[PDB]
């Protein structure tokens, strides 16, 4: 589906469209990506684009490689649903998506552990990048965002630790 949201197909008005760069996985609805039109040819994703080291197109405020990225302020690199998710991450335009902006990035995201990578043997990498925290009041449980996007605890653009999660009826 689209590496950023949790929809599985795109709309006639809001496509979801597939990287052509060798290697590449990245599918993303126009939307989510900031695409002004949908291309006629080949399209390819900023990391697909760039001509720098590829060690160095990941962001830089989760642990996880690939996914879909746009550059930074700062002269780096995240991924869209990271910055979706980190309340004080913006956008120069919101509708092109880019650049991504971290100025406004305050020490309280930078600060925490990820409660995730500690359970998933990144240990070492639970304290780098950006967390979001549980949207429980109370609760210290913080977490990279694509950790919990893997985790299915994404759920306005907040999300919860396992344990809130499960205690959580849905509907
Ligand atoms: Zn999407
Ligand atoms: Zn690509
Ligand atoms: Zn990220
Ligand atoms: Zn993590
Ligand atoms: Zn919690």
């Amino acid at each position: 589906g689209c590496c950023v949201c949790s929809d599985e197909r795109g709309w006639a008005e809001n496509p979801l469209v597939y990287c052509d760069g060798h290697g590449c996985s990245v599918a993303v609805h126009q939307a989510c990506y900031g695409i002004v039109q949908v291309p006629t040819g080949p399209w390819f994703c900023r990391k697909c684009e760039s001509q720098e080291r590829a060690a160095r197109v990941r962001c830089e405020l989760c642990p996880h490689k690939d996914g879909a990225l746009k550059r930074t302020d700062n002269g780096g690199w995240a991924h869209v649903v990271c910055a979706l998710y980190i309340p004080e991450v913006q956008f120069a335009n919101v509708s092109t998506m880019e650049p991504i902006v971290l100025q406004s990035v305050p020490h309280d995201r930078y600060n925490k552990t990820c409660y995730i990578c500690d359970e998933q043997g990144r240990e070492s990498k639970a304290a780098t990048g950006a967390c979001m925290t549980c949207n429980k009041h109370g609760c210290r449980q913080a977490f990279h965002v694509t950790c919990a996007q893997f985790a299915g605890l994404l759920c306005q653009y907040c999300g919860y630790c396992k344990y809130h999660f499960s205690k959580l009826k849905k509907s």
